[PDB]
């Protein structure tokens, strides 16, 4: 396990890597429920390296209807929501380091504008260790992301039955290397992948979750296979067993055609996260990063779109990994059976 | 999540429900486990209604034999069992907010036979806040109880197999609504169904436990089916699969022919609760009051009766809820396919 | 410094001079001021003793214009006041361990009148292990109040100036040995010292604060004399320097004239007690017993009288020892110069 | 649940049964992660008991190559390694209160040299409670020790297809009955079983999990079979569903050949050990001693043997436990079709 | 007030100034009263020094008859005495961080002959950060140990009267200037000032403590004369007013005619402690090292020398600084009406 003092060494390495120094201001965004070690360790971390730091403490919001502790579960209104003074007092720092977890919010967005760079930090300290960033990470990402913003579409197939399309251009392309080096812009220690959106009303085909596959924040390796029909951009069959029985209930839950909506595509590229990993944390260790960054997944998910400008506010959200995909971008495979192939550049 | 400021006006809610104003006196129950935030907020809460206010804090009370850690699985002596004086000061107090589980006991009995009233609330504040109680909720489980006061059979059928036969009369019915309003009275919060108990070596038939059914505390659902044999009130054969041989050695272990007895029987009215909710949670979070709750479900459970003056005081203590189940109550329908139909002022 | 296993050791032997055993019940009283340390090894030591044992917590109660954290410098309404359940929920007890100071209030002496005893301790734990009670300390007090019961006057000389008489027969002695054995009965760990109180109306002559005598709760050696008239029981005259200026302001305050009658007369025979020990300590650490409590002062009180049925209910409370003082029942010396000198079997 | 006092007592029967008393030096091991109320309960009942008594805390340990939170996942460095004034102030002590785990690791074995005895401490409470260790369980894990130190093989059966044949003789044999009373030795409280290691190179067979056996630290009942296959004292194959391509995964992820071979092997004598407790805990509960102690189980494991002077320092480290088993001593059977059956003196009442 | 980042940061200075590298070991002492943001920022600064860093706890030990809260009241008895375990454990270490107070006991000139030194730090962390040790701290005390050392007599006057003679020799010169970087050595951060002891049975005629002098544990500016009566090494008379007859009681509590003896003398080198500064704190603050250390001061002590193997176990121990003296090494003057004169190289900016 990681004691306090390799905490705060671990925040002096990422806020150097984000490039936090004498002239930055750091403001560590935490809430009741935060990591006291880690909020502590950032904060320390900052005054080490001599930046202008404080923490900002809000209380938390609550989602009647949201079920389970997974942040990510719920995406609708924050802590900041309606609290225009507290965005100012976060706005009025270089570096935002968030420990209570506002991504996918209209607000973060407006932060992000003002030139300020946030950094989300929430996993457990041992998993924050396992996949403390590097620069290597940034360049093999960055080789991905120059492949990705030229791609006309993204297409999927697997043995198990994928066999999906989703043209691209109407949307950019993000990545997550792990820290939070240029201004206006986000990311989120751990991590190691990208991915974008598909065209408008597009995507179609079929995605079928394998045996082994995952749904976040479920959290389960699925035991029996769940096929997602997809027409237009929109899941409109689910079908299998057990696993696709709850999955449906869970979705009809929120009442809302939106949830079916699918969201962000694209592939893992973190040797040190691990699709073994989940199966040794429970349920509210963390949102289990592993999942979604294992090197040479292919990574879907539904609900909301608004983060880059789509029609779907709806709170309903999922996290999706595929394991042993083929994935193209046009012509050109990027991933061969799970193992990661192009860019070479990007590869480990 | 749920903030403090939030929780205490949750309990101020909850409270003023229970009749708690300046003529009451409140008692706040805890152990060293108890939540401390929960507790806090039910002190301020009762303070800020005008009441008196005093913290009893019990020693926790241990059982050697029992495994894991929910209080629902094993029910024999409690932290009051031959304390007659923390018995009479909470008897002191108009209501008692229990945080720390006081099981149903022959001393809790004799405190409601005081005309004190109890409030159980254990489950995290995020729970207690999706399923916060209304009177509208009490109206709903009341036309039921209505019907279910009346009935001297209750069945149960469904496609996986159950075909279940309990005679009734010679035990009362008991609704949980979410708060405790009237004298004597003892509820939970969070709840909103209500159950009764079979006549004396009478229930019959057959309980399937389908794939996606609950055995709580294993708080698992179930892969492949099980099937129980009931005879005369007891449970003669546990068959199937994994599921069924871990059943059979748990029931084993207590070493106990009053395990196998059914106790009490019901369905429930909480359409707030989410038979989905317990895969988003841990073991330890709770006792999931989502999985007893659930609109629609039948709930069974095995082991202990002496709370209604049964024979049984055993303490191995299952609750085992079932999906798209028909109830009858003598020749009618209460439930059809876990959608509940009967009566129709219970409906949501 | 005093160990957590030493202050729960400490806890026994001082329960067990209590008679605290299998058979009894104990309730540990405390609010939010109250040491945590001293909550909890008095609990773990009932337990120890195979007692049934709960606490009880109370909201703490403010006087609006009481100064400082000296709970004996306002005497007035408790935390008890007005909290009928919370008094019956100590009163189903039978020893009460009191953690956040109850006496001289009437919710104190109902509590005794049902057979209850209580045990007062708040001093802190390295005060509670230089005087750890002793059978001996209470033979020693025991003697002593059988001189004093038979006394119908009591008499102060000093070399400085004192020159006090009080008529007794009134009202009972009062001891304090350190530890709750008898029922019905109060008692306060540390102490070893006696008193009583004057006939109404009668206390008559003068009474000299030296250069090093001390008044509670201001906590001060007097470096300039105060010289104290008094005529039919009250204060008629407070001369002198600085010291007497202050007393004078302090005393006014109150706007009460009942503050300056004469209340508690008695004498120290603490040994382990000293007159030293208040100048190695601050003002919030405790309330001093040691300069209550050694062996051979003279103790006098002022305010209130009303806990042993007196005309007063004022809140403003002094405890004043004097050094160097003789003191004679009738015509009998029991201290000399400061010396105990008599009865023989109270000497140390 | 166990309150503090309980647990403080529960502390003093534990170390009574370990011979502390006023004679004796304690020494209670600890990190951040320790559970405080264990620690706690330990330095208070050893002062209780008038042993002279003392905590040694040491900075935590991170390898940056391990996942999740079990104590046993990675068994490599310690918080200890390298670190041999603390060390030192650990073999000053006649017995060591281990709240953080040292077991399989080189500087234990070190410390125990100098005759120093251990007692590691780590589970929940309530669990130290349903467990807490008697001396009829020291008897009869003795009687099973003296058979097993009478064998010259070890060999499981099971219906499920286990047929695994193991040589003895070159390493001792090892008890666990839950305290630590002579000089030199380790124990852990929960425990109640005993083991021993195969000769180096020589463990041939099949062992198959079946439905309902246990990995550890996975902390999962097997809901499909996994056949292993050994050779020359390794598996050479890992063959079945789900369950088998997730322990392939895993084992590989470590990129060390070591991890495949066999280490101790024993059966369990806990009847308060329970198979069900596994599945009324979460993962981060503890390390779960109830899967690896219970009843008639055959315990196997995986990995590192240099805790007994073997070849393999590797941290992958595994513990499966398999029910229904037949377990021989040369020709003699100690357990048959789970229960166990020889010697008579080992069996629970 | 001090952060926790800042708090950490001075012990970084502190202890690489006490030589901690990666080849040193510390042990952190403390018990259930040490300061936990000292102790945390302690451990931390010793781990990114890259040192092997351990704590060791000691439950607490209480005299009985002590009163008070100043770890300097009762003297002699500590949570070592008897527990030779611990006492090893923190001779292993190459450098001990004393939390809990370890000095004038026996068990710590043990320790340091092993080799091992000791830095007390108990002072609150302003305290500590107001009089952060500094190199040239150590060179100006050193200059001063210099003429100690080749002093055969001491002697003190002042114009309130005190004329106080102490033949040396038989005892070493002691220093302290804030850091542990000589090995089997001890000091104390804060400090800054020197002293030894008077030959034994020697120490003769009076000390006066004027208006403003302080007695310490006391804590409290005398605001009359005390005249202490010295013969042979002891104090026979203490006279004046309330101040005296407040000590006079406080010593004869003791029953123990060693209280009397007169233990360390010498004088304060720190402009960075105050004279002051005690009336701007609490009693249970800390132990006042300002009123100890402060520039020009004359400091002499009562009670035990059994530090520097004297005749003398007593508990009760009293420091005590003069202002305003005449402080001289035979015939030659090193303080001067309170301000420091020789040797020049010893005096402040
Ligand atoms: O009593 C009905 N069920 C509940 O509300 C929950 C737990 C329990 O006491 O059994
Ligand atoms: O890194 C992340 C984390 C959460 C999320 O929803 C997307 N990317
Ligand atoms: O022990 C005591 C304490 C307070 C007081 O006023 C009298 N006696
Ligand atoms: O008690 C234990 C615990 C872990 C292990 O590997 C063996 N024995
Ligand atoms: O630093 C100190 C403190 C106390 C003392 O007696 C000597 N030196
Ligand atoms: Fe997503
Ligand atoms: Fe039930
Ligand atoms: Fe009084
Ligand atoms: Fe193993
Ligand atoms: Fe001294």
């Amino acid at each position: 396990p990681v004691s306090n003092a390799q905490l705060t060494q671990m925040f002096e390495h990422v806020l150097k890597l984000s490039r936090v120094d004498e002239t930055q201001s750091v403001a560590v965004l935490k809430s009741h429920y935060s990591d006291p070690r880690t909020v502590n360790a950032a904060m320390e971390a900052a005054q080490r390296l001599k930046a202008k730091v404080y923490a900002v403490e809000l209380p938390a919001f609550n989602h009647p209807t949201a079920m389970g502790n997974d942040m990510t579960a719920y995406c609708g209104d924050t802590a900041l929501t309606g609290n225009l003074a507290a965005q100012r007092a976060l706005e009025a720092a270089d570096l935002v380091v968030d420990t209570m977890m506002l991504l996918h919010s209209p607000e973060q967005e407006q932060i992000l504008k003002t030139g300020t760079r946030i950094l989300l930090a929430v996993e457990p300290p041992e998993v924050l260790a396992r996949m403390l960033p590097t620069e290597d990470d940034k360049r093999r990402v960055l080789a991905a992301e120059t492949l990705l913003k030229q791609a006309r579409s993204l297409h999927v197939r697997s043995k198990a039955g994928s066999d999906f399309h989703a043209p691209l251009g109407q949307y950019p392309a993000v990545t997550e290397y792990g820290y939070a080096d240029e201004p206006g812009r986000w990311d989120h220690w751990p991590s190691g992948f990208l991915f974008t959106w598909p065209n408008e009303d597009s995507a179609e085909g079929t995605l079928v979750l394998d045996v082994g596959d995952i749904i976040l924040p479920f959290k389960n390796y699925c035991r029996e296979r769940i096929t997602l029909e997809i027409e237009k951009g929109f899941i409109t069959g689910i079908h299998g067993g057990f696993e696709a029985e709850y999955l449906r209930d869970y979705m009809k839950y929120f009442n809302d055609p939106e949830v079916y909506g699918i969201s962000h595509i694209g592939w893992g590229l973190q040797p040190r996260a691990q699709w073994t990993a989940m199966g040794l944390h429970d349920r509210n260790d963390g949102m289990c990063m592993d999942a979604r960054a294992f090197y040479g997944n292919f990574l879907f998910s539904t609900g909301p779109n608004t983060e880059v400008g789509g029609k779907r506010k709806t709170p309903c959200h999922l996290d999706i990994p595929l394991r042993n995909c083929d994935i193209y971008l046009d012509d050109k495979a990027v991933v061969l059976a799970g193992d990661v192939v192009a860019p070479e550049e990007s590869r480990a």
